């Protein structure tokens, strides 16, 4: 891959990518040629739970859009939650490259079901 | 509750919504939506879904393009299952992701969808 390159998603179609948000999370993500997206999020987010393990990540990604899930759950740490980020493509006038999200984070907290939201913006890194 | 491995189940939302959603053994989600919400795109075809369910929360993706029609934007819901009077409820927030002629824009709302056998 190369972030000169980068035109939309379909840039990634066969590719293997780290990306880190301003909380320091990281998402190693495999774009398959259709646009299927599979890997690994990494929580490092200060104030929360399930920080530093591996936790399953699937999603779709066509043209500038993307939308990726995870569920706080791999048999190691559950912290009882799971999160969406949808997206856009952003390309850095630097010539990096960004995605824009929405995270929604659903949990069940001992006020019963509950539902946080918030914006994480990740940069590609290697 | 979502602890589904092994069958199909079939949800509707109050936008009148389909998902249809196979749960494997480690809590993994694939399956087609099917959206016919007022004033959407792609309506009444399915697109590609994937997600994961687990405990009390789940989580899953669509993208708006399946070959067939394609509205340049992609869906995430996360949510809980709330126990109504047999069939679970996901109560979920949704975030909408579309580039347009103000650039990318992110819409959000919220959607419960309830159970079907
Ligand atoms: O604490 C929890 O309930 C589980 C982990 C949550 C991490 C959240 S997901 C939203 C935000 N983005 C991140 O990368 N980390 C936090
Ligand atoms: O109009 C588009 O960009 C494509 C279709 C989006 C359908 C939205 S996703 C959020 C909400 N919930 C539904 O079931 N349908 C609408």
């Amino acid at each position: 891959f190369n972030a000169q390159g980068f035109t939309d998603f379909d840039s990634l179609s066969g590719t293997s990518t780290t990306w880190v948000n301003e909380l320091g999370s990281v998402m190693t993500i495999d774009v398959d040629r259709k646009g299927g997206v599979t890997g690994y999020y990494v929580n490092n987010a200060p104030g929360t739970g399930c920080r530093g393990l591996p936790y399953d990540l699937s999603g779709h990604a066509h043209g500038s859009t993307i939308a990726f899930s995870v569920v706080w759950s791999n048999g190691i740490a559950d912290c009882r939650s799971a999160t969406s980020w949808a997206g856009y493509a952003r390309k850095t006038f630097g010539g990096g490259v960004q995605i824009v999200t929405q995270w929604s984070l659903a949990f069940v907290g001992k006020a019963g079901g509950k539902i946080e939201t918030g914006q994480n913006v990740f940069t590609y890194q290697y």
